């Protein structure tokens, strides 16, 4: 299930602790720079009506999850392609070899790429195995992006705040409206507590994860 069940248990545990009602709250003590993620989605474009969901990762790789449930990834060299078939099977190719098979999907990818480069800003830009987008969906309040490495990223439209959950290290990275970035160990938030804002979004995340699991 790509670590979602493990993520749900982590989120329930911290939310069950009611971290915003400790009294003596010390969020900073829950920080850990060893849990900082390597990968997250830095840009995205939703054209699901026609083609699919295009996105850029923080390494500047680009990808598309097409509506036929296939996925094409362009590495940051601008030429190397990874193609993920419906059945999970993966193959590697190049743009320069001009393959008849994927010419249309490559062309589409470049259109996504060009849009993001011209019109979108890169999230997480202020800081330092390539996963692909397994699935995504959006609510009125956010878009939920589940990567093949188990990470779940949640972008809230209203305030441009973001969550990146990593179940492997039982950690959450929180990006606030000031574009400020902090990574926390979930078990420690349980102990030292946190602000109402972070707590509310972890509750929202629990629910979004259940949705992913319900599909
Ligand atoms: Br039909 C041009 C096109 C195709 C895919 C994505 C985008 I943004 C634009």
């Amino acid at each position: 299930d790509c670590h979602l069940s493990d993520m749900l248990q982590q989120l329930h545990s911290v939310n069950a602790s009611k971290p915003s009602e400790r009294g003596l709250v010390r969020q900073e003590e829950a920080e850990d720079p060893a849990c900082i993620p390597i990968f997250w989605v830095s840009k995205w474009v939703d054209y699901s009506d026609k083609y699919g969901l295009g996105y850029q990762l923080c390494d500047n790789s680009v990808g598309v999850l097409f509506n036929d449930s296939t996925r094409l990834i362009l590495y940051n060299d601008g030429d190397s392609l990874q193609y993920i078939e419906r059945d999970g099977t993966e193959s590697y190719l190049t743009v320069s070899s001009h393959p008849n098979s994927l010419m249309k999907k490559i062309t589409l990818l470049k259109y996504f790429r060009n849009y993001m480069s011209e019109h979108l800003l890169k999230a997480g830009a202020n800081i330092t195995r390539l996963p692909y987008l397994r699935t995504w969906f959006r609510t009125r309040s956010a878009i939920i992006l589940h990567l093949s490495n188990g990470s779940v990223q949640i972008n809230f439209f209203q305030d441009h705040t973001k969550l990146i959950l990593c179940p492997l290290m039982a950690a959450v990275t929180y990006i606030d409206e000031k574009r400020d970035f902090r990574t926390y160990r979930l078990s420690l938030l349980e102990e030292y507590g946190c602000c109402k804002e972070l707590a509310s979004r972890l509750r929202y995340a629990r629910t979004m994860v259940d949705k992913l699991l319900s599909s």
